[PDB]
């Protein structure tokens, strides 16, 4: 059902999103952290959680067009 | 009103939009500086900087999602 | 033809979801070799790939946007 499809493909952008809010609180905290103390090895771990960050905004784009696929088949 | 909702919520897409459009502005801009003049002091504004843009692209996909939801509601 | 219209957009979403896809896996790659051997060297050039690969996402949102005015037309 165009329904039915719809809505478990929004719900999979609303845990993705969810997902990206939990990961944008810890990276503001470690910013927080490198601003105050900063060093390469603080540094490099802090590019490693901007990678991982950016890969779960790239995983939402992806359910984002996804969506709307569904949508212009329903339409 | 379905229509005056959905057009109230690209309003702020499209401001959104324009706030990221200018953050890229600066972002590019101190990439070329560090690139000039690389430092680890450079290097920490710059990821403090890619975090804010980061920030901005995860409200302008919450926006987008709730565009969505509207859409969704209307069809 | 609104149908030919947002085809098209969706066929550009497409081409830009899998321009992002190739620079994820780059990101990625650098990203595990900024792990193994960091320098002040690998870190700028780690800052310069995120600030592309970001701006690759700031185009598929542009493109997003795009095809949702395309959709509240049609309906």
């Amino acid at each position: 059902g165009s329904e039915y499809e719809i809505r478990k493909a929004l719900e999979e952008l609303k845990a993705s999103t969810a997902e990206l809010k939990r990961a944008t609180a810890s990276l503001r905290a470690i910013t927080e952290e490198l601003k105050k103390n900063p060093s390469e090895d603080a540094l490099v771990e802090h590019n490693r959680a901007i990678v991982e960050h950016n890969a779960i905004i790239v995983e939402n784009n992806r359910i984002i067009a996804a969506v709307l696929e569904l949508i212009v088949r329903a339409i």
